[PDB]
């Protein structure tokens, strides 16, 4: 009686929090939106997707989330966003499946306890918010793999700063779930403070 199951492409608020999904697979991968800012997924060779809760306007706040993060294949737990003006998308990779990403490597930022690996990629005439752009996407990976715990987001944008990464004005920003190719489940949750 109120958890709600969605499988089509769509962004909305559910329970008070921003949320997510989109698919270029309907029909392979789920999203259950649960109370406050949690939600699950459930994928079965999937094409590529991201899904998660957050805000509709992205910046600084310290967030803390808690996840049960189970890929069979590739599969990222992301603090994921995007800017516009520039044109960015952004990726604060807490755990990963089968790859860890990577990238053009720019320095390290340690932050909440862990140390990140910085990277920037590009994309060409590439999907975004925006419709096919050619953008700059903006990297932390963690060192070790975590499934909880506080990302201070102001850190990773001051540290992208410094290596000349330079982010426009926020859109979304989620916790996210992101797969390419594999099949799997998480629950995520995600707050403030």
């Amino acid at each position: 009686g109120s958890d709600t199951t969605i499988t089509q492409n769509q962004t909305g608020y559910d329970n008070g929090y921003f949320y997510s999904f989109r698919t270029d697979a309907p029909g392979t991968v789920s999203m259950t939106l649960h109370s406050g800012g949690s939600y699950s997924t459930s994928w079965r060779n999937t094409g590529l997707f991201v899904a998660g809760k957050g805000w509709s306007t992205g910046g600084r706040r310290t967030v803390t989330y808690n996840a049960s993060f189970n890929p069979s294949g590739n599969a990222r737990l992301t603090l994921y966003g995007w800017t516009r003006n520039p044109l960015v998308s952004y990726h604060i990779v807490e755990s990963w499946g089968t790859y860890r990403p990577t990238g053009t490597y720019k320095g390290t930022v340690t932050t909440d306890g862990g140390t990140y690996d910085i990277y920037e990629t590009w994309r060409y005439n590439a999907p975004s918010i925006e419709g096919t752009r050619t953008y700059q996407q903006f990297w932390s990976v963690r060192q070790q793999k975590r499934t909880s715990g506080t990302i201070t987001i102001g850190n990773h944008f001051d540290a992208w700063a410094r290596a000349g990464m330079n982010l426009g004005s926020h859109d979304y920003q989620i916790m996210a779930t992101e797969g390419y190719q594999s099949s799997g489940s998480s629950t995520v949750s995600i707050s403030e403070g």
